[PDB]
C-alpha cells in the first residue's frame, strides 16, 4: 500500500471561483474521508470544492473540453 | 475548515528510511483519519510513518 501522502479536503469553497481563473482540476483520493474536486487556479492555488454542486459539475464539464 | 488541501497518510513505510536522506518532518493534520508523521526527503518526497514506532520517534528527536 502506498506510503506517499495524498491531498485531502476538509471544507469546500462556499462561492464559485471565477471560471476564467481555473486551468485544471483533479479529484482527491477515494481514501479521503470526503469526496472532493480540487480546482487549480492560474496562480497555481489548489481549491477544494463540492462535487455535488451544480457550478462545480459545470466547471468540470467545461474543463474536460 | 480551510478549503486548501492537506496531506494525509493511508499506509506507513515498513522499513526505516535512511536518516541521511531526511531533511525535515511534520505531523499530518488531526483532520486526517490516521495519525502520521511525514518525513520529507532531500528530494522532497513525503513519506508517511507510524508515530508509534521507536525509529520514527528517534528520527523526530534528531530532526528537532
Amino acid at each position: 500500500y502506498s506510503s506517499d501522502t495524498t491531498p485531502c479536503c476538509f471544507a469546500y469553497i462556499a462561492r464559485p471561483l471565477p471560471r476564467a481563473h481555473i486551468k485544471e482540476y483533479f479529484y482527491t483520493s477515494g481514501k479521503c474521508s470526503n469526496p472532493a474536486v480540487v480546482f487549480v487556479t492560474r496562480k497555481n492555488r489548489q481549491v477544494c470544492a463540492n462535487p455535488e454542486k451544480k457550478w462545480v459539475r459545470e466547471y468540470i464539464n467545461s474543463l474536460s473540453m
